């Protein structure tokens, strides 16, 4: 079970990114906390509750804290993980409207991004990569409105 | 002359919209029932507000409440970008008023600047802006306003007298 106390870069962020430049076999775990995989390029199998995914180029994936999750047989699979805190957000948006897999395993986990969406959310998750620091000001506050972009933008963007 | 938000946004479901200035002409006194962030982009000219004249070029922000009375009195091939916005239909939970000087009334301080760094980042998230908020596709009213917020957030980081 990863904890939150070692992948955010303090209490009150709510959001981080992960890079996975590339992605290697990963063992069966869960988390205290919830994540987004989007997959950039490569493939390998995602085992995501037991269900076997052969991921690629455009996968999108809900994961929720008690999701129990693996990665193997992976072949220069790159991918980002969105991690965010539920109970960190500040921000008015309806996160459990658009996020599956916010308060409970996703009906849906696996989704598809078309080039759009996937120029969208490079441009935004690059911002948000960059306001890691915690000692700029309000770098947080400006994380979460980019991960709100984020969220609307993949929910506006996915399909299945 | 007061300047109506019925004339200038599309819907009174938008609280945010940009305003282009290329170039921005002579524009006589006047007031409006919004508010605006102006942003100079290049070319220069003569800003009055509040009876206060200002020279302007590239680089300067000015931070306009509803109530203020300004003019554009002279303009030389001035560029501008004018960020309109209706503090009464901002529905994210952001404190507009801790980032926004001239937000309830007019600024303390409404003329700032932005060096270089600023300018390149403003103009990246005025564009996203600028398209969000004139059309209607799923969550562009929503994506309007985080991007706002972003853009507020920036200028405060930025600005500077
Ligand atoms: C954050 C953590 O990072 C791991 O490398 C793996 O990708 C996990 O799925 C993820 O939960
Ligand atoms: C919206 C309006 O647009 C005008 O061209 C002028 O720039 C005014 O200052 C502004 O209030
Ligand atoms: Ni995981
Ligand atoms: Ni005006």
């Amino acid at each position: 079970k990863l904890l939150k106390d070692d992948f955010f870069a303090s209490d009150q962020q709510a959001v981080a990114v992960a890079d996975r430049y590339p992605q290697d076999v990963f063992a069966e775990h869960t988390h205290d906390f919830c994540e987004l995989v989007i997959v950039w390029r490569g493939n390998g199998l995602h085992v995501l509750n037991d269900r076997p995914y052969r991921i690629t180029r455009g996968d999108l994936f809900y994961i929720h804290a008690d999701d129990k999750h693996s990665y193997a047989s992976v072949n220069d699979l790159v991918l980002q993980n969105i991690i965010y805190c539920p109970e960190r957000l500040k921000l008015n948006l309806d996160w459990q409207g658009a996020i599956p897999g916010f308060n409970a395993s996703a009906g849906q986990p696996h989704w598809r991004l078309g080039s759009m969406g996937m120029a969208q959310a490079r441009q935004v998750i690059g911002q948000l990569e960059h306001e890691s620091s915690q000692h700029v000001p309000f770098a947080n506050e400006m994380a979460e409105l980019l991960f709100g972009q984020l969220v609307m933008l993949l929910n506006r963007h996915r399909y299945t």
